[PDB]
Formats: C-alpha cells, structure tokens, sequence
C-alpha cells in the first residue's frame, strides 16, 4: 500500500519522474510510483483501479496532454466507483500543476476546480504538501 500514485499522460512521463523524485527525495514521501511503472500489458481500465486502490493518495499531473489523453477515463472511472460504493474517490485525489507545461486554471475541468489543487510554482506548496501527506492520515 503506497502513499501516492502519479497519474500522467504518456508524454509527461519525464515530469512524472521529476515530481516523484521531488516528493520522495525533497519531502521524504515514500514509497511512490508513477502510472508508467505499473504492470504493463494490464488493461488500462483495470490497472487504474489497481493504482487508485493501491495508494493512500492519487496525484493528477495536470497538463494539456493529461486533459486530452487521460482525464475523461479517470472522471468516468471515479464517477462510476462513487456511484456504487461509499469510498468516494475524490477525497483522496490531488490535482497538481507542475512547473513545466501546467494546465491553466481556466482550462482545468470544473470537477477538479472543486478541489484545492497543489501548485508547484506556489511558495505555499511545501506547506500544502506537508498538510496533505501528514503521517496521521496514512491509515489502513
């Protein structure tokens, strides 16, 4: 049971590695994995479920590639899960804008605008990260 899984469009795998290294090395949040490192071959629809159920948090690397390639599948997955069980996924979902090619706010889909995102450009980001990944939340 990992702490975080970074969902990321295939073309952003370099940024997903960088954010993983940032969280693991600079903030000590371990262990963590990137969606690209997940069992390959395994169908996308499912290994999404394996990823989201496999970690205490899931991080959305918000980019225009992510919006084009991966958002609709995840919104459909989460909304379907939320419609059939009480473990409503978004309480564990963290949208993040990275330093490189972030998805603008005015292009972020409204469902994710309901969540206080993580902005890597913000000087509050270290404090936000500390708030989210506090160890007392890592339960079950």
């Amino acid at each position: 049971f990992l702490k975080f899984v970074i969902l990321h469009a295939e073309d952003d795998t370099d940024e997903a590695l960088r954010v993983q290294n940032l969280l693991q090395d600079d903030f000590g949040i371990k262990p963590g994995i990137i969606f690209a490192e997940m069992p390959h071959g395994r169908q996308h629809l499912q290994n999404l479920d394996d990823a989201v159920n496999g970690s205490a948090w899931t991080i959305l690397l918000l980019t225009e590639n992510f919006l084009r390639d991966t958002w609709c599948n995840f919104q459909f997955y989460t909304s379907l899960m939320n419609s059939v069980n009480r473990q409503h996924k978004y309480n564990s979902v963290i949208p993040m804008r990275p330093l490189n090619n972030p998805l603008p706010r005015e292009r972020t889909p409204f469902a994710l605008q309901t969540i206080n995102a993580l902005e890597e450009e913000s000087r509050g980001f270290p404090t936000q990260v500390e708030r989210i990944f506090q160890e007392s939340v890592y339960k079950t």
